[PDB]
């Protein structure tokens, strides 16, 4: 089992480059640093190579998140949008492979934001999402990449809110490299039981995100870490566990993740590192790895 | 400590009137039935008197919730909107008094929906809200009504997300009849601790809402009910405990509360009643009353 | 899944008879009343016939526990004690049959008290225990009786303290009518996880005892009842769930069960009955049945 | 808040000397090493000055526990035993001061084991214990020593089983240097709530022991550590937090602590040290200080 952290923990804007974080995160002891795919599509093939070398030199693995947009996604009713989404995924996946990244996760079946002031078509988005994912799976598979479908809370997605729903979706896709992805923040809202949701995912659990209910680093709160740890071991999970803390107000991240109040305790960079380092140790000790 | 339920548990549309529920809820054993104030604003004085007498004959108390709109609220930057909001509250409060109601709760300091696709002025909304609420407190007090400010999760409000922030808001208002209101659904997301949040509200807790993390009735899930009951007793809470379950998809309620999947187990009305009845007994036994 | 209560809940002395409790417990709503098998050995045939008739007329089932003494335990290294133990069991099993009882539980593999100020031979007691139980299994089986081996905390037994140890023992016994029996009071001390223990027991769980960590009735405390119910349902448990609360100090029960302070809140009989009734409803709603 | 460990974690016999552990434990990062006070009575003043220096040199503090015996304790009905207890305590306290020890804890009001096969006198033992402790308090105070009365579970003590009982006893003693001492292993059995017990102790909490329900090091199990940490901070606890794990079978320790099965995972010394080092980091992060 490997542990990582989403580098945006230290930023206020999604536009901040992850390059310098490779070395920093490795120095803090993490096995993995999770990055945002969109950033990757803007680097030159020479820059990607430099980034891949930095990761190799620092002995750290890269994992990536992908957030489709309203104009480029696989679930839209608009065929043009679906075609652009498929084109967007193929391009991103090719670039992702250039960084030796083999795990891609996120709401791949949908997009963000999602105007909930406008009527929603659950059955339709589900059916189109299944088809769209099925259609890019082989391309990802040729690159040795697993696509991990993230189950989200009701406020962020209306199709997959439960591990059981996530598993049904994945079975419908019917591809060996499409997996379910769970996140403690989202499970905290929707699931009946953390252990049960993890066991339900079982062999299909391909990626895992952690954070307290209000998104502080693991160990600062009341999440049932021991129960979670036991469930992950019950299913012999040997994948990645990425902490995705968001404790800073301001900027695009602050408003997008809706971090209205500071939850860092006015931490300077050194305190932010310390919390990350302690959460890492806590996670390895209580969860495994 | 008295127990009640929000009548919309049995409906799919907010427009469904509450009149017929007075007796139904009383017979299920509840001490209280919580209703929507906007319906009270539509009933005629004769109809309100009928409702009032019905509550009396059935030995049940009524409590109400107010949901200000972006056009009539107390926190708007727009002076005209703030004035419209004040008039709305005074009119509403006068009508609420006709039904012998003494507790009004909700996001009285702001409104709903609230478009988060646009910039937000947290500090200004907070300050205008404090002055706005201070400005209607005596009018409410003259009618013997307590105004309970509901603390909400980040996806629904950006001003008060924590019991501590709620307490600070209430102290800033400085009115004896203005109280803090907490809700297990919202606390489940934002609070470091349920017991600590309740103890923090302390003497200022004037209303309380319950439900599991995904909103089914109390006792169906993993919520720390024992810890909650203990804290409520710790602060000698003798107010109302209203379960606010939302387990049915469809209609304006289903989309507004984002109930994307059924959480009632396909229950018919008779089963809905049974869940409420069992949750009531469970609440009385674990929490108090 | 059926619910019952150990009748000594209302007494101070083990010597108190259960006969009068058959009807009392049935009217409180329980499916089962657990009794001490040694009391059965003291009634005449006519009395046993009356009791059996009483249980059927009141629509309630009897289940019973066995508590071997140091003079008649199957684990003794003294061959004569083992022989006495075997005779004790045969006589007790034959008497239990006269009451149409099909479930017998307890530390059948050992005895009580047990002087831990004297040397312990765990390996030996285990081996003789397996032998002895295997040795009476068929006699019990011919009477339609299941023997359920209770896993206890370290202060009461030194051989079987965990569900896993209980399972290994039952497997060594190798008899279809010999099962594992778990108790929340004991699991709370020894187990890593309530859910995993129940799951480890799986198909072999033949009897179940409940109570809070300090032995109050279910629902009065912090036990993870939601987790326990989910686990019991996971293994499709349809056996009995017996609440075994001990909240009264004084008398032999108080000193034997070590109830050194009153845990009933100074309850009169009406309150004791009410608590039992509330715990029963709580258990059915949260655990099942 | 300072963190320590009881050195017997690494042994099988109570007679093993703690000398070599002062430096071992300090190098592991602990602020404190707790030892058994009776051992201190065996050293010459010279050996004691050497131990005191080793502690100062290694920058570690010493804390000690006392377990009175059946023949020398403060609660016995027999006046000769009470005189023996007082004399033994005064002698030990004088010796303890030579190692600059300022905290002495344990079942100071009683003794161990306590034969429960014999009748017990709660009210009498309580009264005599209060008198006995009150009687040596000034002597300990003149040496700068706080006497911390440990609340134990029902199987080990019959006088003080809950924080509230401990508080009543300490208030009856009426001495500033006599405090309540809580242990998570004991609280796990007897307390209605971990957080409520700690708050109840409040300003009177003078020492604290940690371990999982089955005595593994902190962080290995289901104990509500986040809730405990919150409570310790609510009362501004600035005392010591000593982990008291017993995971090894065999020897006098194994039988006295009733460690009937290995809970160390067959750990060699390095693995035992690692578990301790990891529990220490877990405790500083989750409990505080």
């Amino acid at each position: 089992m490997k542990h990582g952290i989403y580098y945006s923990y230290w930023e206020h804007e999604w536009s901040a480059k992850f390059g310098p974080y490779i070395e920093k995160v490795a120095k803090l002891g993490f096995d993995i640093i999770e990055v945002a795919a969109h950033h990757i599509n803007e680097y030159s093939d020479a820059e990607l190579a430099t980034i891949r070398k930095s990761a190799k030199d620092n002995g750290i693995i890269l994992t990536a998140g992908i957030g489709p947009s309203k104009t480029k996604n696989l679930s839209s009713e608009d065929a043009a949008v679906r075609a652009a989404g498929k084109a967007f995924f193929e391009r991103t996946l090719s670039n992702v492979a250039k960084l030796d990244i083999h795990t891609i996760g996120g709401a791949l079946h949908s997009y963000w934001p999602i105007d909930y002031s406008q009527p929603v078509d659950k059955a339709g988005d589900y059916a189109r999402g299944v088809e769209g994912i099925n259609g890019i799976a082989d391309f990802a598979n040729d690159l040795g990449i697993n696509l991990c479908i993230e189950v989200l809370n009701r406020f962020e997605n209306h199709v997959l809110n439960t591990a059981a729903e996530g598993v049904a979706f994945v079975k419908d896709v019917g591809k060996n490299n499409v997996k379910v992805m769970l996140d403690t923040f989202h499970m905290n809202i929707e699931e009946d039981s953390f252990g049960d949701a993890i066991r339900t995912a079982g062999p299909l659990l391909g990626h895992f995100h952690t954070g307290e209910s209000n998104r502080r680093v693991p160990g600062k709160g009341r999440m049932p870490w021991h129960e979670i740890g036991l469930a992950l071991r019950d299913i012999n999970y040997t994948g990645a566990v990425i902490m995705e803390p968001f404790v800073k107000t301001g900027g695009t991240i602050g408003s997008d993740i809706k971090v209205w109040r500071d939850l860092s305790g006015g931490a300077d960079i050194a305190k932010m590192d310390e919390d990350a380092r302690n959460a890492l140790a806590f996670s390895r000790f209580v969860l495994g790895g």
